[PDB]
């Protein structure tokens, strides 16, 4: 078996590889990636997403999310409070104004520690969930605008054809801006590119191992457990690796710089934070590999996770017996 301690691999395609988008996803698991639940692909030297992140400063965050934390520094939640709009050029002001900017810091393991110590103490703003992209039309490989859609998999794999439609979407982060322990929709894989600014780092629980995460978070997160069979869907709990490392979890950490995708595999766990101002475009899209995790995945039923349009196909089609519990949930 490929990868068996669930290392997170790095890719580096060449633009011949980088031609076709699932070919190399296969490839990719046919060394293992998948078992880590993370993977990191850095795009040829000759590939670019877009030409210049002069002109984007127009681009409206509609609905900014401040993070507010609750809890103690290695196990907490954040809800998320609504502020008005801004735009991104008015959002990047903000992340780098004295309250929201990044400290001084040695290195990543420096910042990394002052996050795990500090975030608690702080609510960043976050761009997240802004339906559009940045690449270029003309940007023919890896473009996350351009990708085969979960409903054409579905239907070219189970030959039934449903409504729905699949497009990316941009997050705009500053210091601390935090993404809590999920897994995707349905458990799909997602797809993110780091378009520009301060990285991003990633914690990842290999999918073989998802099931000991869960368990934990139920110890950590009683209250939470008891109210919901499916609560990490809520997308608000934080464990730090120093706690994950306590209680004997499987895990493993990386850093995404800007230009560098990330994939992740259906359910595998991650969580993770910005370093400072960025950007990044996510989607979600499935292969043939993921059918058998969609018809098993976990669902909010409690209707707190509450989900797009499209999600409704996949549980009717892939969880028949679920769809009736899970649609009262979503209405
Ligand atoms: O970047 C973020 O804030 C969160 N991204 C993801 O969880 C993802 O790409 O799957
Ligand atoms: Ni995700
Ligand atoms: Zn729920």
């Amino acid at each position: 078996a490929q990868n068996p301690n669930c290392n997170i691999m790095i890719f580096h395609p060449t633009k011949e590889e980088f031609n076709d988008f699932d070919k190399y996803i296969a490839y990719m698991e046919s060394q293992g990636a998948h078992r880590a639940g993370l993977a990191k692909i850095i795009p040829p030297k000759e590939w670019k997403a877009r030409e210049t992140y002069d002109n984007i400063s127009e681009i409206l965050i509609a609905t900014p999310l401040q993070q507010v934390a609750s809890g103690r520094a290695g196990v907490f939640t954040q809800y998320h409070k609504k502020k008005k709009a801004m735009t991104v050029g008015e959002y990047r002001h903000l992340a780098n104004s004295k309250k929201y900017q990044t400290p001084p810091h040695q290195n990543f393991e420096d910042l990394e520690r002052k996050y795990w110590k500090n975030r608690i103490y702080n609510s960043p703003i976050y761009g997240a969930d802004i339906s559009g992209s940045l690449f270029d039309e003309n940007t023919k490989q890896w473009n996350l605008g351009h990708l085969g859609t979960i409903q054409d998999l579905l239907e070219k794999e189970c030959g039934v054809v449903i409504e729905g439609v699949n497009t990316p979407y941009l997050y705009f982060g500053m210091w601390k801006t935090t993404f809590a322990w999920h897994t995707e929709d349905m458990d799909l894989y997602s797809i993110n590119y780091l378009h520009l600014g301060e990285p991003k780092t990633w914690y990842v629980v290999p999918p073989e191992h998802g099931q000991r995460l869960e368990r934990l978070a139920r110890e950590l997160f009683p209250g939470s457990s008891r109210g919901c069979g499916a609560f990490l869907r809520h997308k608000v709990a934080l464990i730090s690796p120093t706690v994950l490392k306590e209680n004997g979890i499987p895990f493993n950490r990386i850093t995404q710089e800007a230009g560098e995708f990330m994939v992740t595999f259906p359910y595998g766990y991650h969580a993770g934070f910005n370093h400072g101002f960025n950007c990044a475009e996510a989607i979600n899209f499935a292969t043939p590999r993921w059918i058998d995790y969609g018809k098993m995945a976990s669902q909010c039923s409690c209707g707190e996770a509450r989900v797009t349009f499209s999600m409704d196909a996949f549980v009717r089609i892939l969880q028949p017996e679920r769809y009736d519990l899970w649609k009262r949930g979503q209405d």
